[PDB]
């Protein structure tokens, strides 16, 4: 209870705010809200508002039904950019049926349900530490986004300089007044991309602060005159963006994943970890990577992970072990998008490593050889195996595998199953311009 | 230690910093840094930071690898261009491995053990002044350099004027103010071509120093609404930019390059480093020039050295002796342009200086008939040689020498070889618009 309903009245009285926004999240990912005056602050806590709950199904919304808006009083924030007319304020909350029951399409619910299922089974918390990366892009003459970047910056490069300007320095900087913790920032290697990492917290407050890291860093670079994009591939020949996971599991004694008299000083329950992800990759990779872009990222390389193994010393598998061990021992999952959504995306690695752990699987040697130039004979010699191509393949994927419907639910796997479908669909039948541009003269 | 871990806690307290800038330099010379809330400030000092290890290798990273990056206490200093949302600081950061061992592919690590060699040879320390000299182009409408100079000045001229603008005057003054030490500005022989003199410190300082200097011009030239290049050769028929060093040898009575007794005033450890100096001058001279645009201003004229040869009385060699003597004695070499890293240019200069004491050699006779106009078998009668022409037959001298290469260690010697072909190979096979200028109507 870090607060209560006197402490939120209080700082709406002192910190004088007119405005307050009851954010959620769709299934989409996309950050919804109602927007109430500090007069109605009473009713919101008092669990009493309405709203149209068809809109967080999405676009494939058909009966209209109202159910509440249960608020969470420790994301009590106050934002800074609201001039002197009022303050603005924003507190997640949950969706609720009429009937004093949590909505099953509610993902911040499912993500409570997975998190209930892991405490009961033994564990304490699920920390997670996420890396995204961000595009910016120049405004055109009407607000609108152009195809031409801020900077022609590099990996780790001092592209944006200082003097004014340095849209990344203030995101950061505005971020750490709002209350958040960030370990660094630094340049990508892409022009005008940029990474921001952020410390280590539960999964719950891991999704509340990457949702307010993407209206920020929007609000901000708005401001600024630019267009912030989480798109992970925006333009082709140009690396995309990545949104890695470090996760560890925490029990009553501390770290889980640690252990001095392990292998790599990994415990038991790492390894069943680390299993359990790597045998349900397949199937949760379309929930990892919700859009038609996101595949384009996936591509064969030597920074985009499409091949599943795990390893810990040449880098750049599906899941990498870091260096670090101690209370800081943790798995990186490395074919995340920032264009996933957050609660859905552990809900199913959740349920995936836990799963592992339960079944007490062995996970496969991990392999240190590079796996890029390998014929497909020694690839298929190894257990190494490619990650779906399409977001077709990754459906058919979700559709066979029964662990991730169950870390999904079902409302919001038919939800998310059929959004899918229809934009996949929408996606087959559309005719490009590089249709036109290579066949046009040819035929 | 000019300072303590406490004392760069007090600053940040009372200059009141809220982001920190751990900045340092891979290998083909580009600043980079990693950017931290002073949240984080004691974990950097903690020698606890993690980062990508493989982006000082450059673009021919291959392997992701997690490395330390402890910096350096005595390289804080604020920016004053940080306006009232919190100061920004940046401190010179060492690369080191997980295995708290500095890593082989840091040009300090190779300079520091480059001076631990001079060190435990017999010398204190090796005293550096650079001359640095950059041009500035006004930008376009989109924020785009042009072609176009500021003003069209001359040698020693007082062009810039006053009344605001005057970028040299403003970036001197911003030097000053950050706590530089600056002995002379003026406007070099080219329109729009600036020089700033530095004083005489330690060789990491001098490194430190150029590049702090480079990031304050290009941060004050975009201000003010221009562009700063350190590119040696901008324009044909317009004099290039030299980056002159002056470097004395300091051994525990004094100045090791100073004799009373001598001829010209020079110690005998003075001539042993010119034999030093004119021995191995083809040798790293891929290393003083590591750019194809370099050698475009190494040609035959009255102020490029391309000879290999040492004066003190006719002046324009590759090698030229101040007449000032005592603390202030120093040998001056004029090949070094601004885009050379200076840590490896320091580093191959002082060993080839080193060897020359150690193998005792005695330089040539100094030539001072204006070495320009002799034919070429007078130029074959005296040992007069002149330095490689291109970047690839640069880069197969630095493939024969060997003391270079003990001098730039393994890890460095293989990377830049590496790039610098890749790039040689990236000009050679380019079509530029002089061959078809001159050849399309022609053929
Ligand atoms: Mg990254
Ligand atoms: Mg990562
Ligand atoms: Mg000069
Ligand atoms: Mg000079």
């Amino acid at each position: 209870a870090k607060y209560t309903k006197e402490d939120i009245f209080r700082f709406a009285d002192e910190q004088n705010v007119k405005f307050i926004r009851l954010q959620f999240t769709d299934i989409l990912g996309i950050i919804k809200n109602v927007e109430i005056p500090v007069s109605q602050l009473k009713k919101a806590l008092d669990n009493k508002i309405m709203f149209d709950g068809s809109s967080i199904e999405g676009f494939v919304r058909i009966e209209e039904s109202d159910m509440y808006l249960f608020p969470d009083l420790d994301t009590w924030v106050v934002f800074p950019w609201t001039a002197e007319k009022g303050k603005v304020a924003r507190m997640i909350c949950d969706i609720y049926n009429p009937d004093m029951t949590p909505f099953a399409g509610d993902p911040r619910a499912n993500l409570k349900r997975v998190l209930k299922e892991m405490e009961e089974l033994g564990f304490t918390e699920f920390n997670l530490g996420p890396e995204p990366e961000f595009f910016l892009f120049k405004l055109d003459e009407n607000r609108r986004p152009t195809l031409e970047l801020n900077d022609s910056g590099g990996y780790f490069d001092l592209a944006p300089t200082d003097l004014g300007e340095n849209c990344r320095r203030d995101i950061v900087l505005e971020l750490e007044e709002m209350g958040f913790e960030i370990e660094a920032s630094h340049h990508e290697v892409a022009p005008g991309q940029h990474e921001i990492d952020f410390k280590y917290e539960d999964a719950i407050t891991a999704c509340d602060s990457i949702q307010t890291f993407k209206l920020v860093v929007k609000t901000i670079a708005r401001k600024h005159g630019l267009h912030a994009t989480f798109m992970p591939k925006p333009l082709f020949g140009v690396n995309g963006s990545g949104m890695h996971f470090n996760m560890s599991l925490f029990n009553e004694k501390g770290n889980a994943f640690f252990d001095e008299s392990g292998e790599l000083e990994l415990s038991q329950t790492a390894y069943h970890f680390l299993a359990g992800m790597l045998k349900h990759a397949r199937g949760y990779t379309a929930v990892t990577n919700p859009t038609i872009n996101s595949f384009k990222r996936l591509v064969p390389g030597y920074e985009a992970p499409c091949y599943i193994a795990w390893s810990g010393k040449n880098r750049s598998p599906l899941v990498r072990v870091p260096s670090s061990r101690g209370l800081s021992t943790r798995l990186e999952l490395r074919s995340v998008d920032p264009s996933a959504n957050p609660y859905l995306a552990m809900a199913v690695l959740l349920k995936a490593g836990l799963s592992g752990i339960k079944d007490e699987l062995t996970p496969p040697a991990p392999v240190d050889r590079n796996i890029y130039g390998m014929n497909e004979e020694e690839r298929e010699a190894t257990g190494i195996y490619d990650l779906p191509e399409s977001l077709g393949h990754a459906l058919i994927e979700l559709e066979k595998n029964e662990i991730i419907k169950d870390g999904l639910g079902e409302h919001i796997f038919e939800h998310f199953i059929e959004a899918k479908t229809i934009e996949c669909d929408m996606f087959r039948t559309a005719v490009h311009p590089w249709e036109r541009e290579q066949y046009l003269e040819i035929y």
